[PDB]
C-alpha cells in the first residue's frame, strides 16, 4: 500500500545515489592516476589496477601488476628520472587530466570512461645531461583515453587503461613542425625489456602524429542516443570547392 | 505522523538527487560537445541543441539545426578539413574543456553553466597546403562559455551556446605578439554564406584580442551570495602609484 | 520493524546525498576562485575565505580578509592591472583549473582538496609599458593546491588555500630554459608591503623551479588505501644503469 510505494522510492534513490557515487569514484581513479604518473611513482599506478588489468600504450598490451610496473617503471621511470620516485630536480612531467565522460553499466559492476591529458614534459638545462638521446628536451603532448573499470569487493579498479597519444610538439617548434618521437610497438617483452606482453592485432595498431585515427566515443549521443544519424544533418551544410 | 515525515524526507532526497543528476547531465553535454568539435563532426553538435537552440560566435547568432550546421559545418569543417568528418591526417583542433560551474533553476527545467576551453590548433607541415590564407599554421586559443540549457521530454539540451573567444596566440610568437585573426560578425547569412542569422545588438558586440570585456558570472558568489559587495573589501588593499 | 529499516535507509541516503553535494560545493569554490583571480578581482576572492582563513603563497601565510586582499590586491592586482578590477585591455591571466580530488571529513564539517592550475599569463605589446621590470612579458606557469575547507553556518568556505607553484616557462624559451622569477618569501608585512603575516617554518619552505619538492597527496590510495605499500611493487621493475 503506502509501504510498497516507500520501498520502491527508497530502492530507486539507492540505485541513483549508487551511480552518482560510482561516477565520482571512477573519476577519482583517473585523477589519482594522473598525480602518480606526474611524480614517476609506478607502484601507486600498478595498485590502481585489477590483478588481470591491462594498460595499452603505443598499440601494446602490458598485463597485470608486472606489466604496469614494466611500462611505468622499467621504461618510463628510467627514461625520465633514472629510476627514482619523483618529483626530482629540473624534471617536468605534468599530465593535465580533464574532460571525463563516464558511463556506468546498468548492473553497477563495470564502467567505461573517456578522458584526455595534455602533457608538459621536459628536462631543465640543469639536468639536460640526464635526458636520453631520442627525446626532445621539452615538449607538449596530448592523448585520449578510453578506459574500462571493474568493481571488485566494493572497490572501483582500472580493468583497461588505453592511452592513445594523438600529438606531440617540441616546445621550440610546436605540433605543426614535429613528428611523434614514439612509434607503435614492434617487439614484445621479454626480447624488448620495455616491450608489451602482446601487440594489438594489426587492424587496431595506430601510426602516430602526424597520422590521425578516430578513437570511437564510449558514450551514446547524449541528446538523441542510438537514434542519432549523421545523414539526418549533413544535408544542412554546404561542402565548399576548397577550405576558406 | 511517522509517514508524513517519511514522505517529506523521500521528496527532499528525490529533489536533491534529481539536481545532482542534472549537473552531471549538463556537464556531459559540454564535454561531449568538445569531443565532437575536436573531430569536425558538426552533425553530432547540431543534435545536442533544442530545435529553437542558438549558438553565438563572434557576436553572431546561428539559429536551430540549420544555423548550427552552417557554423560548425559550412564554415568550420570546410576551413579545417575541407568538408570531411574528422579526425584527418595532420589536422589538430583539440579544444580542452574545463572549469564547469553549473546553476540549475529551482524548477529543474532550465540551467546555466559557465565553462572554458583552451584550443591547440593547426596544420602539420604535411597538410599545410590545405590551410586557408587568413589562418595561422598553428595557434593557441582560449574562450569562455556562458550557456543556457533546457530540459525537454526528460532530456537536457543546449538552448544557447555562447562562445566568447578571449585570446589567440600564434604558436611561434604567443598571445603577447598576436592580434586575433577573427573579428566580430559584420554580414549575416545568406549574403555571407558563413554568417549568422542575426548580429547581437551593438551594446553586446565584442571586439577581439587584444580587446577584453568582462563575461559576467552566471553564478552568485558561492559564500556570501547576493550579499557580496565589492566595496566591503576594496578598502583593505593599497592601490600603488605604478605596477610593481 | 519495517519502520526501523525505512529510518536506517533514509538516514544512510541523507548522509550520502549530503557528501555528494559537499563535493560539488567544494569544487565550485575552487572553480569560482579561478574565474575571480583571472579577472584580478581580489574582493570576490577574499569573500570565499572563512574570517580566520589563510592563503599560502611562496611559503608565506596571509591571514584573513586583510591578508587575502594584500596578496590578491596590494601585490597581484597592482602588478598585473595597476590596481584595476579586470579584465583589462591586453592583459591575460588565465589560470586553467582542473583535476580536483576532494576528501570530505566523516563528520561533514571539514574537507581537503587537491587541485591544479596551468596559467597562461602576459601583457600584449599594446600594454607592455605597464609591465613591471622583474616579470616576463608572457609565460606559462603551473601549480598544485592542497587546500582545507570548513563548513560554517551551512556554507562551504576556504579555510586554507595553499598554492605551491611548480614551474614557470617564458613563452619564448619554455620551462626547460626558464628559472622561476618568484622565490620563497623573505620579508613579512608590514616591512614588506606585499609580504605575508608569517613565513612557514624552514622545514616547510620551498625553493622554486628548477627545484622540485613533493606535495604529499591529501587522498589515500583509492584502491588499496592505507594498505598500499611501495615495497610490494618496486621489485617488479628493473632500475637501469642509465636513462633510455
Ligand atoms: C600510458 O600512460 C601514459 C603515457 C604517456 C606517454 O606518451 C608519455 C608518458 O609521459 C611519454 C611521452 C614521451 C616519451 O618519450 C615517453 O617515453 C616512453 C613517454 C602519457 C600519458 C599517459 O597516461
Ligand atoms: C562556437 O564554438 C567554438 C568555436 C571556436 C572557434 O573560435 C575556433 C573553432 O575551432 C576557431 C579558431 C580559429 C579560427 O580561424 C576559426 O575559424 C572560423 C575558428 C572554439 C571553440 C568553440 O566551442
Ligand atoms: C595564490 O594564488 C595563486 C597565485 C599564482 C601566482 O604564482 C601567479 C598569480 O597569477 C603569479 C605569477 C607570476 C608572477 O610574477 C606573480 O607575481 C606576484 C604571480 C597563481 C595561481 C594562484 O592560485
Amino acid at each position: 500500500h503506502m509501504m510498497a510505494d516507500v520501498e520502491t522510492r527508497l530502492a530507486e534513490l539507492e540505485k541513483k545515489v549508487q551511480q552518482l557515487e560510482d561516477v565520482n569514484a571512477i573519476r577519482r581513479l583517473q585523477w589519482a592516476y594522473g598525480y602518480y604518473i606526474d611524480y614517476n611513482r609506478p607502484e601507486e599506478v600498478a595498485g590502481l589496477f585489477a590483478k588481470d588489468g591491462v594498460v595499452v600504450f603505443l598499440s601494446g598490451e602490458y598485463v597485470g601488476y608486472e606489466g604496469v610496473m614494466r611500462l611505468y617503471g622499467t621504461w618510463f621511470q628510467n627514461r625520465f628520472t633514472g629510476g627514482r620516485r619523483g618529483p626530482v630536480h629540473g624534471l617536468l612531467l605534468d599530465h593535465f587530466q580533464l574532460q571525463d565522460i563516464i558511463t556506468v553499466a546498468e548492473d553497477g559492476q563495470t564502467a567505461k570512461g573517456r578522458f584526455r591529458g595534455i602533457l608538459a614534459g621536459g628536462w631543465h638545462d640543469e639536468v639536460l645531461h640526464e635526458k636520453p638521446d631520442e627525446v626532445p628536451q621539452q615538449f607538449w603532448e596530448s592523448g585520449l583515453y578510453e578506459n574500462d573499470y571493474v568493481k571488485e569487493d566494493g572497490v572501483w579498479k582500472i580493468k583497461r587503461l588505453d592511452y592513445m597519444m594523438q600529438w606531440q610538439g617540441d616546445y621550440e617548434t610546436g605540433w605543426a613542425h614535429t613528428v611523434a618521437h614514439l612509434q607503435p610497438a614492434l617487439v614484445c617483452y621479454p626480447e624488448n625489456p620495455d616491450g608489451p606482453d602482446r601487440i594489438l592485432p594489426q587492424k587496431d595498431v595506430r601510426q602516430t602524429w602526424p597520422h590521425r585515427y578516430e578513437v570511437p566515443m564510449s558514450f551514446a549521443h547524449p541528446v538523441l542516443g542510438k537514434a542519432f544519424m549523421v545523414e539526418n544533418f549533413t544535408p544542412m551544410m554546404m561542402k565548399k570547392e576548397k577550405p576558406a
